[PDB]
């Protein structure tokens, strides 16, 4: 079991073909989950399931530059379930992060932060029990 919030260093930054896998279980009555791929203080890719935003479940994605959030990209397909185990896979492709949950494609997020090799840590936070956080090359 891993302590949340959890920092996963990404040595040498991300690169196309890098696959990050997060395994955990959503807490009962969860409100949020967040993955934050960081370039220093900037957040290149924030992936933020929200379980009750005005009585809707939505995934909010964004980038934070110089402490300012940009334009949100919202996905209404919501594969997380309170109380249940999940797998998030984030595949770095040349032009986007590609995210699958429980082996099903969920969304893509076009690279706004383009210095991929400088995106050198992943923060994992929110209302989960974190089981595993790892990476490999495919
Ligand atoms: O509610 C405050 C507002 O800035 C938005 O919430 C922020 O959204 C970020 C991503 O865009 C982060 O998730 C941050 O943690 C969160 O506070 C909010 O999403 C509004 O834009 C809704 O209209």
């Amino acid at each position: 079991p891993l302590i949340v919030p959890y920092n996963l260093p990404l040595p040498g930054g991300v690169v196309p073909r890098m696959l990050i896998t997060i395994l955990g279980t959503v807490k009962p009555n969860a409100n949020r989950i967040a993955l934050d791929f960081q370039r220093g203080n900037d957040v290149a890719f924030h992936f933020n399931p929200r379980f009750n935003e005005n009585n809707r479940r939505v995934i909010v994605c964004n980038t934070k530059l110089d402490n300012n959030w940009g334009r949100e990209e919202r996905q209404s397909v919501f594969p997380f379930e309170s109380g249940k185990p999940f797998k998030i896979q984030v595949l770095v492709e040349p032009d986007h992060f590609k995210v699958a949950v429980n082996d099903a494609h969920l969304l893509q997020y076009n690279h706004r932060v383009k210095k991929l090799n400088e995106i050198s840590k992943l923060g994992i936070s929110g209302d989960i029990d974190l089981t595993s956080a790892s990476y490999t090359m495919i």
